[PDB]
């Protein structure tokens, strides 16, 4: 008729996996950020050992990148797969 | 009109959209000014290392946007698409 | 007393405003730390000026792009809104 | 009688105008404050030659407050002017 | 007693307003603080310059003060004289 | 079951909360960032730290006034709630 | 029956509490963060004469944590003094 | 199934415990990045100043870590504890 | 129509979020701010890179803690809600 207990649950679980991804997009895109900021400085500073940053750069962003896609994951269980769903 | 189900996973579906957005245009916005603020100051040091300098920016402005589009997809599918529409 | 599309509404002006509200704090800080270079940087060598320009507003194009796709999306969201019965 | 559904969509003009204005606010101190920060330390640095950096305070002072105000005028239309109001 | 539209109203008003002086605070303190950072910097670095520093100090202060009090004339609005009362 | 300064007492709560919730993230950074500079400034120049008192008390001074302003009007709010009924 | 007033007020003031405490852990964990950076920097740099940054650390730390706790005390009074409570 | 007021009471303690520890979680994170960025700089820096630093990094840690705990501990309390249960 | 745990659960997944919410901003921010010194470091000293991991990974560590107990948390909210009905 009216609503039902799974309109509840299910809006819940929306807002909850939105804020899961508008997290984990504020951690990813600023922590990328930061980190490619020492990227590029450290590239203009010294261009010929710059080769020795990269794995830094990369073990930076796959830390920060991993956050993002546990999210996402965690986000996809919340809406697809909704813990307490009746 | 009585209130039905989908009017509250309607509502819920926007605000989780709304949180998915807002968040990615916070990485974004952020991230891509920190970005730019090393190519800016890095090209001032040294005028004829632009060339070199923006390689290590694009590679950062398309982590940084990844996570802005991602979220853009995933906020369309919570408002066209909704997950557990009934 | 209520109908489907008070509630409805009632998410979109909220997910509008998320939407701005976050598109508006991307841009004014991602300028704001794009103009700090800007600044330092022509203070550092005052005729750097000119090839600065581009750099910077590379920069100002990108974060502004964030609040101007954010904008879009949130006069969606309450003029047009996705799913009103 | 009791509740009216604008009631609730005027209630939800008003959390989104906060919303709205909040992250206004947000963006426009910080961003003012990282501008003037970059001012000061110039005028600190280069006395002699300061008029050169007010065009680019400004330019980057006028982006921080167009968000802001930009912002402040869809705060007005959603709580004088509510898209959506019955 | 019966709840009744502005019930429901004001209660929205007042989350509103809490949004607009919350974020307020946040650039407010954030913004001067950063401000305050060059300033206190830039007296360190050259003791004599301080006269000099507090122009471009209250400028940006005065930009960064202007969004706080902006928004907590707003927050009065939604809270003293409501938009939307019925 | 419900009366309507239910609904305004419960808003105002939350309002008061965002206002002191902001207000302490405002306080605590704005304050952390000062200090930064009153330290990095002593250990710089170990005897300027006379002259760096009075802008670190400027700086403090305008950040506190945004935590205790918020804080007044966390205590209307929730202690003289306008709109009650 | 179902619901009484004071459900709705105590949820009210849960939440009011938990903005205030996390709000309060953003500022303190940051702001000790940013202020033991530059304890740690001039540390480093500075061996000798590090003794005199320690007051200045502290009075630092003092209003930072002085914000935590105050908003401590005021969640203490939202949830086990609730201020409207019926 | 009726609705009862502690149904409401532990959704905003859910809601409240939540915003303790999201909140910690931000202040706990940005702040021991922040205290680290230090700690690696320091060591770059001067090699031999390792011991010396690791002193005010562990101070400056031990402030962050106390708010993200006494944050935990209000979070188990508003959860298993909730004040105001009826 | 709506039951009790319908709510609790709606609670519970909004709770959840926040904790994870929370816990990406503050890992992904704090690990970039880490690998931004890590990184700055190296390119300062290029053989400074053995004796920067020690730091880096305590740094990475502590940053990572906050967002694994959050997980845990989380994962106590959505899977065995304390306060179920
Ligand atoms: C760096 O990794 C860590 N460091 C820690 C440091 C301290 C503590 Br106390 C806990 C830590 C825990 C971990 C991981 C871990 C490894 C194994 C089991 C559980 C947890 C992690 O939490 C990292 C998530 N980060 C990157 C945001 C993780 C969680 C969930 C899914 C993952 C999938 C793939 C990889 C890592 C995954
Ligand atoms: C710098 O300006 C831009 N750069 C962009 C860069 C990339 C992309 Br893809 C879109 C961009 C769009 C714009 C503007 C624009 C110009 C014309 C039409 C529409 C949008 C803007 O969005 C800027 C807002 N900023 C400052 C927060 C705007 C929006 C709304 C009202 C405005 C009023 C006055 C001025 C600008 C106004
Ligand atoms: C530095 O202290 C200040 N500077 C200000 C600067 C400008 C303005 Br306009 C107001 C200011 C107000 C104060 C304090 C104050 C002193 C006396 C009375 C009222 C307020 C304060 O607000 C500081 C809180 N900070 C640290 C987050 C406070 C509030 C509540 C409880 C406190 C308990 C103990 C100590 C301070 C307490
Ligand atoms: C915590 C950061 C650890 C980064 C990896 C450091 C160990 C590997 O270091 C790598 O050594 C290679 C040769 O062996 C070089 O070619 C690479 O430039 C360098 O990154
Ligand atoms: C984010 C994608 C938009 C980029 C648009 C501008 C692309 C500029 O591209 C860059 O131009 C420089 C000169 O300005 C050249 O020196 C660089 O080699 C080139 O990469
Ligand atoms: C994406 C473009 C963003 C531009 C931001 C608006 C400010 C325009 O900036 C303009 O740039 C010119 C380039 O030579 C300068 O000479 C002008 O003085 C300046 O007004
Ligand atoms: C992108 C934001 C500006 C464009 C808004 C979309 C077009 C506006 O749409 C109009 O808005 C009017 C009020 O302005 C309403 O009264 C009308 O019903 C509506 O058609
Ligand atoms: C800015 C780019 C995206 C804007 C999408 C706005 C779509 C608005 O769509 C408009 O809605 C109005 C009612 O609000 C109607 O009167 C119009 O017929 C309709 O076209
Ligand atoms: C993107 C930033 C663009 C800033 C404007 C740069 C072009 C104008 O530059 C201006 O030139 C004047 C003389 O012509 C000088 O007196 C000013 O100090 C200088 O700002
Ligand atoms: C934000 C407004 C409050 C400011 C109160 C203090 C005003 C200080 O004013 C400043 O004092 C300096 C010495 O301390 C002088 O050298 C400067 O010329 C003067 O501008
Ligand atoms: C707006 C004023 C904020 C002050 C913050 C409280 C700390 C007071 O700081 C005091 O300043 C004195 C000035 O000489 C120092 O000598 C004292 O050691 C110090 O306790
Ligand atoms: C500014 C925050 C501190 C001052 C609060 C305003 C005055 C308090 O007001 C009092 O609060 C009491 C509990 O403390 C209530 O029991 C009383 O009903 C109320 O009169
Ligand atoms: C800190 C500056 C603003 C504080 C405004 C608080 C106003 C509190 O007002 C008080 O409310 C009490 C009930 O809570 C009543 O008992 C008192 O009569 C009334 O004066
Ligand atoms: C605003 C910051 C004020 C910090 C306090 C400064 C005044 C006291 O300064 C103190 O003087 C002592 C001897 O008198 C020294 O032993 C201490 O190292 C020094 O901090
Ligand atoms: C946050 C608590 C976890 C810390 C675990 C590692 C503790 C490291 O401890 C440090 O080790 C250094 C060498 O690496 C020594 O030079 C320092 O004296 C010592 O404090
Ligand atoms: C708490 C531990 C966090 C570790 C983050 C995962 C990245 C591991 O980093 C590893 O460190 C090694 C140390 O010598 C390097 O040699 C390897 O190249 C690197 O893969
Ligand atoms: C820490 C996060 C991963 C572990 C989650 C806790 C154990 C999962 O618990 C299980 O989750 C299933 C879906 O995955 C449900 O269908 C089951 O009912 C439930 O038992
Ligand atoms: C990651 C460390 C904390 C995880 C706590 C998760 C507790 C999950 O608990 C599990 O809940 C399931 C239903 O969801 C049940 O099927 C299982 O019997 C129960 O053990």
């Amino acid at each position: 008729m009216e609503l039902d207990p799974n309109a509840l649950i299910t809006a819940g679980a929306l807002i909850g996996g939105g804020l899961i991804m508008g997290g984990g997009a504020i951690g990813a895109g600023i922590g990328d950020g930061i980190a490619g900021n020492a990227l590029i400085s450290g590239i203009a500073r010294q261009p010929e050992a710059q080769g020795r940053l990269f794995t830094p750069f990369f073990i930076t962003v796959g830390l920060v990148e991993a956050a993002y896609f546990i999210n996402l994951a965690f986000m996809a269980l919340f809406v697809f797969a909704t813990p307490g769903l009746q």
